[PDB]
């Protein structure tokens, strides 16, 4: 029987866990970003009492950390912050090697290209910027750009159509051709602002989500909308499983796991909140990541914890 099985918590942050990153290079490590202004590198022990412990606490941002990524070689962390900057960290030394300065508003998203030669980020300043790995901004994508905050930006891993995808508070999803940085497609359809966006491991699908409870799937090869899945509530985070045809949506109320083959619901994760139900709103899941091999789901929450589920059968 295959299904997510609660395995434990990672405790250590002192603010909402806002992003989680994972890599094949070290499967025993997790990176988490937080409103406590730190990134933590966790060592996973997978023991029953502690699933893991914080191994390194990366200090330096002056405001909420909003997103984090790991280099393909697993040795560098890349994070964005409401303090207007990105930072590249050496995970061996735990120090920042490069600061990316240039945005003029809160940075809400950051990501590595497949080959790690390019870095892309999105900000409240309504721009998308491309950097190199030395911290130099190489292009400012504004033309025909979003007219509100840009909340999430990602690369397509499809070698044939090199694009970046962005979602914004203008309720649209935009596809940009990477070669010249010109707008390729604007997708309309969402009725509310968007928090998040994820791309298929084969780069055929993009999923977008936000204030309307609806996650919409867009065909990156062809023109347009494919279908929509109704999550129950405001969508905080979206991620595709790397090794199953599944799409997970973290909402205010729950974590829904959608089977894409059937459009059916695989699971609805609602953790037992170790506290109470007295004049208190159940903590929201604010971030999601799969392990590289797709056997472990990590979920960050507004009660400062990471919660871990292990695919069982």
């Amino acid at each position: 029987a295959e299904h997510l099985m609660f395995k434990g918590n990672l405790a250590g942050h002192n603010g909402w866990v806002t992003a989680i990153a994972t890599s094949s290079e070290n499967p025993d490590m997790i990176l988490t970003a937080s409103r406590d202004k730190t990134v933590i590198a966790w060592q996973l022990t997978r023991e029953d009492n502690l699933y893991g412990f914080p191994k390194k606490i990366l200090h330096g941002h002056n405001h909420f950390v909003s997103d984090v990524a790991i280099s393909s070689d697993g040795q560098f962390a890349l994070s964005s912050s409401w303090d207007h900057t990105l930072r590249l960290w050496d995970l061996n030394t735990g120090l920042t090697t490069k600061k990316f300065v240039g945005h003029t508003g809160d940075v809400l998203s950051v990501s590595f290209s497949a080959d790690n030669r390019q870095i892309v980020s999105a900000s409240r300043d309504r721009s998308i910027k491309l950097w190199n790995t030395l911290g130099e901004c190489k292009f400012d994508i504004v033309e025909d750009g979003h007219t509100e905050w840009v909340s999430c930006v990602r690369f397509s891993p499809n070698p044939a159509l090199p694009v970046i995808i962005s979602a914004g508070w203008d309720k649209t999803v935009k596809v940009w051709e990477l070669s010249n940085c010109k707008l390729k497609t604007t997708h309309h359809g969402h009725t509310g602002y968007l928090n998040t966006l994820a791309v298929s491991p084969d780069g055929s699908l993009a999923a977008s989500g936000g204030k309307d409870g609806i996650t919409m799937l867009w065909d990156l090869n062809e023109g347009k909308h494919l279908y929509s899945l109704d999550a129950g509530d405001v969508i905080n985070a979206l991620v595709f499983s790397p090794n199953r045809y599944w799409l997970c949506a973290a909402t205010a109320s729950s974590i829904k796991i959608f089977d894409l083959e059937s459009k059916s619901l695989v699971d609805d994760l609602q953790p037992d909140f170790d506290g109470l139900s007295d004049k208190a709103r159940k903590p929201e899941c604010t971030s999601l990541a799969w392990s590289a091999d797709g056997q472990t789901l990590f979920a960050g929450f507004s009660d400062n914890l990471v919660r871990v589920w292990a695919v069982v059968v």
